[PDB]
């Protein structure tokens, strides 16, 4: 048998739950025997799970970072005990050279640029100020610093459209409703509301809805993920723009935790792929989805 530790980020999102599922379902498929662990969110659980590896000594450990800083001494840890390091869909901020083998992925940058460049498109004949307000994700993750300052990219080549207020929600519906109901009440005009992952702009959408205004048109959504629950919202009108962040991960994930544990030859970076739907997509995209989407992933491009 193949013994791979994974330490996951949390369950704050749907996206969360899927790629969970996904490296836990991919493992039993592949025949990897995972020895799984949840850090709730939290970076010390992260760490603990990861030392607790060493202690196990597992063949390959692979980790999500909660955020980019803090793992300088754990990665350098897993180093000198000689167990390789595969990281998931998070970056991190660490000096020592060659602390990872390789990290599989998505461009966050252009996940937010491509939201970013669609308000502006949609905006174009603006007589007059748009009103963006951004629902930032988790303080400190790799993909609120990355989705946030391609957005502004976006937006940049259009001064009618402002970023009015900017606030973390965490990745969560409960944060997405507490943001955005201070956003309604604070700021007085909201024209589109980008949310950084749509489990936020789901919140966001009751909010919306709570306060007697009409997702989808009164204030237009415009999300990341491409989840069941946010894919619907948009099928039924309430949300207007998904970029597809893909969670199914496990797959590949399994492959090249054979490859590292072996000693084959891997590359340095793989990104997932990415594409976008409006209403009348997102309704015709909605059927055979899970196959849709594990198909989408095998066309992932490497930077070597
Ligand atoms: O790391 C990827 C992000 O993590 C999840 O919490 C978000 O939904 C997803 O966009
Ligand atoms: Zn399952
Ligand atoms: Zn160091
Ligand atoms: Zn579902
Ligand atoms: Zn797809
Ligand atoms: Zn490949
Ligand atoms: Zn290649
Ligand atoms: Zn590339």
């Amino acid at each position: 048998a193949l013994t791979l530790g994974f330490a996951q980020v949390g369950a704050e999102s749907g996206w969360r739950t899927a790629n969970t599922e996904s490296i836990k379902s991919a493992a039993e498929e592949a025949g990897v025997n995972l020895k799984f662990a949840d850090a709730n969110g939290e970076q010390e659980k992260q760490i603990s799970a990861i030392r607790s590896f060493i202690q196990q000594g597992v063949d390959v450990i692979a980790f999500s970072p909660v955020v980019r800083t803090g793992w300088d001494a754990v990665l350098q840890e897993t180093k000198n005990a000689g167990i390789p390091v595969i990281l998931t869909d998070r970056a991190v901020d660490t000096q020592d050279t060659d602390v990872y083998k390789t990290f599989i992925g998505a461009d966050f940058i252009e996940e937010g640029r491509r939201a970013g460049q669609w308000v502006a498109d949609q905006y174009a004949s603006a007589t007059g100020p748009v009103n963006i307000v951004q629902l930032e994700g988790t303080t400190g993750a790799d993909p609120a610093i990355d989705r946030k300052t391609g957005f502004a990219e976006g937006i940049s080549k259009n001064p009618n459209l402002k970023i009015v207020a900017s606030q973390t929600g965490d990745f969560t519906r409960s944060g997405g409703k507490q943001v955005m109901e201070a956003f309604l009440k604070s700021t007085p005009q909201i024209d589109v509301v980008f949310a950084q992952n749509d489990d936020m702009g789901l919140g966001a959408m009751e909010a919306i809805e709570a306060a007697g205004k009409k997702p989808g048109t009164d204030i237009k959504i415009v999300a990341v993920d491409a989840t069941h629950d946010g894919m619907q919202a948009l099928a039924d009108g309430k949300f207007n723009y998904i970029v597809e962040c893909n969670p199914l991960l496990g797959p590949e994930l399994m492959d090249l935790a054979k490859k590292v544990a072996a000693g084959e030859p891997v590359p340095e970076r793989v990104v997932t792929p990415d594409e976008a739907f409006d209403q009348a997509q997102a309704k015709a995209a909605l059927p055979n989805r899970q196959y849709k989407l594990a198909a989408a992933l095998e066309h992932h491009h490497h930077h070597h």
